[PDB]
DNA sequence: TTTTTTTTTTTTTTTTTTTTTTTTTTTTTTTTTTTTTTTTTTTTTTTTTTTTTTTTTTTTTTTTTTTTTTTTTTTTTTTTTTTTTTTTTTTTTTTTTTTTTTTTTTTTTTTTTTTTTT
């Protein structure tokens, strides 16, 4: 549920796509820092095969 | 195949101008110091009956020096003109209202690289 609780969010999307290593992040948090490269689908896709 | 003319951007560094850091003078601003106003009470001042011996005004008459007085000639007063100040129509500029068009900034958080100082 949402912050009012009154409508519904997903916790996670079903992806097909290996989302993270394709599209790569970067982010800042307080401890951490992430700095994830991008990638090509047809090399991740062959990876998980 | 060798040799000859011309064209411009650079070795440029110096003159002129512009931009950017500076600090004397009249207009603000916070402080201390002197003018205003309200209470207590307090001896002290001040309002009002009675008696009293006083000292200045009103019977009457006197004069003299200020009130009569006329007249010459000044000189303040008034007239016109022009300048200086005051005051009010006129104009200009700026601000606010509500729907429109456009934009512009300051910080956390981590990790890696430049970019100065020691």
């Amino acid at each position: 549920d949402n912050y009012d609780g009154t409508e519904k969010i997903p916790d996670v999307m079903p992806t097909k796509i290996p989302n993270l290593l394709v599209n790569g992040s970067s982010g800042i948090a307080v401890g951490m820092a992430t700095n994830i490269p991008p990638h090509n689908l047809t090399e991740v896709i062959n990876g998980c095969l």
